[PDB]
């Protein structure tokens, strides 16, 4: 193996604390704008998100801010509250080990350009040889282009790369469809449907899967 590719959200970090912080502000701003209750604003906002699942726009918070013409920019929220982004304890030792061992490291995310800002703010950016977001290829997982462009940039063949992510449809199916090895990270004890080549609970388990020999 020569390269390990990572999903971001739910895989190497979580933005859930930031989501918990800004959603009430969204409900506040939306209810005040539309002259409706905060509960009705919540219903409308969340319904729109659910309605656009599995689509290009689903992975972009700014899409939803813009759709409701709200005075919010996710980049500004990120820069203001970077401590609300939480890096999993198993992330940095794993990236350190992989980089030191000689693996090329890539990010493949269906989120937009601010995903790179999230990596910068959490101190993870510099571990990666390349970071590919939706906005870099005009495509989302599991479209083959987003995986193929990433490994092309890394200079490796698909069979020389492993994808690690928490989404069965985006990460596992996406990676396998272009000939990569697929590792599903399952932090919350969900159902895996017998799909991935390997299933792990934390990134520390990658050491058992890959072994320790330099590449
Ligand atoms: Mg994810």
């Amino acid at each position: 193996m020569k390269a390990v590719l990572f999903d971001i959200d739910g895989t190497i970090l979580t933005e859930e604390p930031l989501i918990m912080l800004f959603l009430p502000q969204v409900y506040d701003k939306l209810s005040r704008k539309l002259g409706i209750s905060k509960d009705e604003a919540r219903e409308r906002f969340l319904s729109e998100i659910l309605g656009r699942r599995d689509s290009y726009d689903w992975h972009d918070w700014n899409f939803f801010f813009k759709l409701f013409d709200l005075d919010l920019k996710y980049e500004e929220l990120l820069e203001r509250y970077p401590h609300k982004l939480q890096v999993y304890p198993d992330t940095i030792p794993t990236l350190e080990w992989l980089r030191d061992t000689g693996y090329k490291l890539g990010i493949v995310t269906s989120g937009p350009k601010y995903q790179r800002l999230k990596l910068k703010l959490t101190g993870l950016l510099d571990y990666f040889d390349v970071v590919i977001t939706r906005d870099d290829v005009n495509a989302i997982k599991p479209e083959p282009k987003i995986f193929l462009y990433t490994i092309e940039r890394l200079g490796v063949e698909p069979g020389e790369a492993v994808m690690v992510g928490d989404s069965l449809s985006q990460d596992v199916y996406g990676a396998k469809s272009v000939g990569m090895t697929a590792v599903w990270i399952n932090r919350n004890g969900d159902r895996g449907y017998n799909m991935a080549d390997y299933e792990i609970r934390t990134l520390y388990e990658l050491r058992k899967i890959l072994g320790g020999e330099r590449v």
